[PDB]
């Protein structure tokens, strides 16, 4: 089931187009700095991703809307290591029909959407998910 596209800044300015990572596997996150499972899964996605990114596997943090410095800050506090992207008038949240938050999205590489996670997620959990989307 197809994965609506979609072009937003990262947190350098940096233009990000979800097409762009087709080949890769994508774990599509939305997220607000509210959130407190985000508190506790921030760690565990960072520290995934130092294994899985260089396996073709790439994580987009969404936030939702929140100013520049907000998430800055919240990214600095969980030690983020991975591409975050700002929704700043929360348009790509309604175009993915988006809440609870967070909700993942895990996309395939070849850019549909394999599995909705919603609620919780353990980093063991985080592990499997970004395994059922990486390329190889």
């Amino acid at each position: 089931s197809d994965a609506p596209n979609f072009v937003l800044e990262d947190t350098n300015g940096k233009r990000i187009e979800l097409s762009d990572l087709k080949g890769k596997g994508v774990f599509l996150n939305f997220w607000g700095t509210w959130a407190e499972p985000a508190k506790k899964e921030f760690p565990y996605m960072a520290n995934q991703y130092k294994h899985f990114k260089s396996q073709g596997v790439e994580i987009v943090a969404v936030n939702v809307g929140e100013s520049k410095i907000a998430v800055h800050n919240f990214m600095k506090s969980y030690g983020v290591n991975f591409p975050v992207v700002l929704d700043t008038d929360r348009q790509v949240l309604d175009a993915y029909d988006v809440s609870p938050l967070p909700t993942t999205f895990l996309i395939n590489p070849e850019g549909k959407v394999v599995k909705v996670v919603t609620g919780t997620m353990t980093e063991s959990m985080i592990h499997d998910y970004m395994n059922l989307i990486k390329p190889g």
